[PDB]
Formats: C-alpha cells, sequence, structure tokens
C-alpha cells in the first residue's frame, strides 16, 4: 500500500546508515529536506524523482533495484516525501 510507517521501518533499517535523521553523511548539505530536493534532485520534489533514485542510484547513493519490494520502494519514497513536504526531520 506504499504505507509510511512501512516507508519508516525500511527507512530507519536501510536508509538511515546514511541518512540518519533526513542527515546525508556522504554530502552533508544534500540533505533529505524539501528544499534540498528541490535543488538538487534534477526530477525535483516529485515521488516519481524520488522512487528512481531509490530505485536505480545516482552519484554517490547505491541502487535499491529488486533489493526493496516494489510496495517497499513506494513506501519509503512516500515517507521521505511526508517528512520532507511535513518538515518531520
Ligand atoms: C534508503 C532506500 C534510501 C533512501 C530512501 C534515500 C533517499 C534519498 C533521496 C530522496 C535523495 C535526494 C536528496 C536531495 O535531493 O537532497 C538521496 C540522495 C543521496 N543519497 Fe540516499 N537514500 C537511501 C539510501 C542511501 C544510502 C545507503 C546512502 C549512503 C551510501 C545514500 C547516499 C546518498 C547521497 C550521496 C545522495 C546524493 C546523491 C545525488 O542525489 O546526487 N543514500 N537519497
Amino acid at each position: 500500500e506504499a504505507d509510511l510507517a512501512l516507508g519508516k521501518a525500511v527507512f530507519d533499517g536501510n536508509c538511515a546508515a546514511c541518512h540518519a535523521g533526513g542527515g546525508n553523511n556522504v554530502i552533508p548539505d544534500h540533505t533529505l529536506q524539501k528544499a534540498a530536493i528541490e535543488q538538487f534532485l534534477d526530477g525535483g520534489f516529485n515521488i516519481e524523482a524520488i522512487v528512481y533514485q531509490i530505485e536505480n542510484g545516482k552519484g554517490a547513493m547505491p541502487a535499491w533495484d529488486g533489493r526493496l519490494d516494489e510496495d517497499e520502494i513506494a513506501g519509503v519514497a512516500a515517507y521521505v516525501y511526508d517528512q520532507a513536504a511535513g518538515n518531520k526531520w
């Protein structure tokens, strides 16, 4: 169901590794923030754009293609989007 709690559970395990509290450890300022997305993200503040990054891996970010399920992928994207939009970073 591309759930946010699912998305969180994924995030917490998989993404937090580099992005702890939306907190990009590799490129300090390239955080999971709305603003940071809208500047740095190529594809803009769009679910498509988010998902695409997570799938395919981009710059210094690993690809999650087939490592996460489709729903899982969608959930983590949705969650990140919700966090950003809501400012729950
Ligand atoms: C876990 C599956 C995971 C998610 C979710 C995630 C999201 C994410 C987004 C949405 C961006 C864009 C942020 C912005 O535009 O400012 C992004 C960017 C980077 N990530 Fe990430 N990310 C997840 C996992 C990981 C892992 C495990 C690493 C660390 C090895 C990592 C690193 C990075 C880096 C670097 C970037 C910037 C690269 C770029 O977009 O050019 N991510 N991530």
